């Protein structure tokens, strides 16, 4: 019944002639100003951007001082959102070649100059070299005065409205490092307002390693602790800090402060706060995902694991694919890679704490224990299954009411002939005592794990097996 | 406190020198080569959508007979994947200037040049000017025949690695069209088995308006019942439709086949299941949205408002703001509009078929009127609450037992002294009828509706009124 023409009749019959790839600019710029970002306040996020990276550049030509900071000023009545950093500048070269070549970025050639990259490499936002054309989203009228750090170079005036061509004059007056003009459009002058831009930094970019004044106040005082040597944040810093992201009042009850760079980079904080879950907690993260100090997703959907989701604080890596609109480009084998890694370092985080303190961890473990349940139901892989039942507890009859007991130290106690986890399902010890069920088992001395809370014998049956013992209930026969 | 340093300080001091902005056309490969789709796959949707392109222009230039059809062929041994569509196909210009071209589209020309657009414009699916580039992202070789329907054009071979240069012969023996050839990368070798390719168009391009062979199979028979004539479609092909865009084995106990072109373009069809709904339905859409016949996402999140999530169906939209990547443009003003304009045209629509047959209404309700209830509990706009609050149903003390009214009926049966709802919830009617609440409000005449059902006090309190009256229970005092 087939019916194909796809058949191998072509011959080249000519000489080749070589070509160039070449692109349409004023295409390329609309599709930029209108069809990348679904946000038009991002342009704030690439600005402040590219006043970091001018400002690393100097930091690392300091060896070979002058104040490195990022400065914002709004003016209401003119309709203008301003942004000047005191970075390394940019002479007519730079001007025309880097800011006038979309997808051209002088970060490669700024990298590969210095003798050890990798301190700059993890500083050095920017790879695409797109992001100041965000400008023109909301602005008609784009000035850029720039002055380079070099030996006598003069100043300059780049100037465009986004319509395929820009101006280049040499200026008077121009302070090292670069001014931005934006004579915002009639649609987007909220941006000409203090607080809709504290909002935007806030959101975005307050964690990068500059001082940010807006209109001459200070927006971004807190620091991104997740970089730092875990030993130098005392418990303060992190109460303040934790409340800051979690945008909470009470305190961590636990800190996660991770750092790795095997199998991949990763800078993290988490915290479990004191407060019981909410119902919207349970609902259903407020885990922020980061690369290099500025924000991909403010609500992980999903670097952890669903059970996971009571985790406040921030993951950062360098390492996050990032699609052009710096979005996270989505389920990448390196997000399901570095979600595996979370989850196995917070449980054996927990686990931790377990062991170092009992009476806390089972203070966590009433309020908490639910999404333990819940994450041993959700997976099939029964190695996850069985690493999350470790964090598990119980009471046992084989110890006093009131204490409780993991399913590694059932087994422990065990004898070597036997590979059954016994359990019965009562609503309190009193009833587990006394169940007919538990006589039973009594007269065969065997310890039976006490379970009175939900989903205890759900969550059971699920995990089937634990260190390739049988989990078996008591209440039968 | 404060600290600035912005000042306006600089002055111009020569002439301007005028520049055209510019491209650096390698990082622009690179980056849609990695950084702009999420999923490698895209590449067979963006081929298929120029056949499609090509297809419609042939159509156009038919005034002025010819099969049109797409073939695609699969080689496991070879490694290779073709696309050959029997479209216009492309000179030595249109090759060397569209294909060479980034961000260049035939599509403005092409649809300028007809004396009337509106067929074509709604036909024609690229716009950006990048779509080719995405077999780059798979092939390490692309070789494309193309023949142009002129005159006595001659065949051209137009070849590249994507490494920034591109080569172009004359060719014997190439059919009018076009066929492109990729040579895969062995990471990307699954594109060169039949069962993936399939997966593939069944995904994304099924709809597209000309027939699709792979290996010389026809895979897409069904079509793109939306864009038709309600009263052209049976109700056998609603059936049939239905279980394909809802992976279903029933049947639909409703169809709205809605088409508008004000405020915005809209061809859809829902479909309300004739089986009880799931609880992953009622856990958590399955309406897809398309745009010009390809697909866009096909789990709405969201057009739809959330308690709508029980529809089956397609909404298609040639209004949809795409991002370069061709998924959505989160949260466009356009998308908040579209999902609007469907809840009041499916409220209106159910608010009809409880007239039209109160009885399968009836049956309706039972089993989808939780979804009611959470839209009115989920929205605080009253008019929202007030408009969905028409589709319930209840018993009343005025009517026999098994007979449901409306709030809308109930409401025309008042005094116009009287501006209160009365309802009474109870298990049955039984108790309704008998209990001390009911006697007290028989005593003063007034009619009250029974409420059997959860969440229905729940609801009737977060209604809270109803057409300009109190909703007030009689379970009090
Ligand atoms: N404030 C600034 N100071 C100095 N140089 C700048 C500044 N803003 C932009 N540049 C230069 O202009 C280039 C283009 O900037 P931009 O379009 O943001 O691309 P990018 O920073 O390189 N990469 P990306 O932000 O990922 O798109 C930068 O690489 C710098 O070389
Ligand atoms: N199969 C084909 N037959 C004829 N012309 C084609 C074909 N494929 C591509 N072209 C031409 O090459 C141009 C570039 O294609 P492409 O890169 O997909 O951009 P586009 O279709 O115009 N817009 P988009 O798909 O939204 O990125 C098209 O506009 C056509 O002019
Ligand atoms: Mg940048
Ligand atoms: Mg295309």
């Amino acid at each position: 019944t087939l019916h194909n023409i796809i058949t191998d009749t072509e011959n080249v019959q000519g000489s080749f002639s070589k070509h160039e790839f070449q692109a349409e600019t004023k295409k390329l710029l609309d599709i930029v100003a209108r069809s990348l970002y679904s946000e038009k306040e991002v342009f704030i996020r690439e600005l402040i951007s590219n006043g970091s990276d001018a400002l690393e550049k100097l930091r690392h030509r300091m060896i070979t001082t002058a104040p490195m900071e990022i400065h914002l000023q709004t003016d209401s009545v003119k309709g203008t959102f301003t942004i000047q950093d005191t970075g390394v500048g940019m002479n007519k070269e730079d001007l025309v070649s880097n800011l006038g070549t979309i997808a051209r970025s002088g970060s490669k050639a700024f990298l590969d100059a210095l003798q050890n990259q990798a301190e700059a490499s993890s500083s050095i936002i920017g790879q695409f070299g797109v992001g100041f054309y965000s400008a023109f989203m909301v602005a008609d009228k784009v000035e850029v005065y720039s002055q380079s750090a070099e030996a006598d170079a003069p100043g300059y005036k780049w100037s465009s409205d986004g319509s395929g061509v820009f101006e280049v004059a040499e200026a008077s007056g121009v302070r090292q490092g670069t001014k931005i003009v934006l004579h915002l459009k009639d649609d987007c002058k909220e941006f000409s307002s203090e607080d809709r831009v504290k909002e935007v930094v806030t959101k975005y970019s307050n964690f990068v390693s500059f001082p940010i004044f807006l209109n001459g106040r200070r927006l971004n005082t807190l620091q991104a602790l997740w970089m730092m040597e875990p030993k130098d944040i005392s418990e303060w810093q992190h109460e303040e800090f934790y409340r800051y992201v979690a945008q909470a009042y009470d305190k961590p009850r636990y800190t996660l402060h991770y750092r790795a760079d095997a199998p991949l980079n990763i800078r993290s904080i988490f915290y479990v706060p004191e407060m019981k879950p909410s119902m919207f907690d349970v609902s259903r993260s407020s885990v922020a995902l980061y690369s290099r100090k500025i924000l991909i997703q403010t609500k992980a959907t999903d670097i952890l694991p669903k059970w996971l989701r009571f985790l406040r604080g921030v993951v950062d890596s360098e390492d996050i694919p990032l699609n052009l609109s710096r979005e996270l480009l989505q389920e990448s084998a390196l997000i399901r890679k570095l979600r595996d890694v979370l989850q196995q370092r917070v449980i054996r985080f927990l686990l931790d704490q377990s062991k170092k303190d009992p009476e806390k961890y089972a203070r966590f473990f009433e309020d908490y224990g639910l999404f333990m349940r819940e994450g041993i139901v959700t997976t099939g892989e029964q190695s996850v299954k069985e690493d999350i039942a470790k964090l598990l507890r119980f009471e046992s009859s084989a110890l006093p009411a009131g204490q409780q007991t993991s399913l590694m130290e059932y087994s422990s106690r065990m004898k070597a002939g036997t590979r059954n986890i016994y359990y019965l399902c009562a609503p309190n010890r009193h009833l587990a005592e006394h169940s007919p069920y538990f006589e039973a088992m009594k007269q065969k001395d065997m310890e039976v794990l006490f379970c009175f809370e939900q989903f205890d014998e759900l969550t059971l049956l699920h995990l089937r097996e634990f260190d390739r013992k049988k989990l078996i209930s008591a209440a039968t026969d």
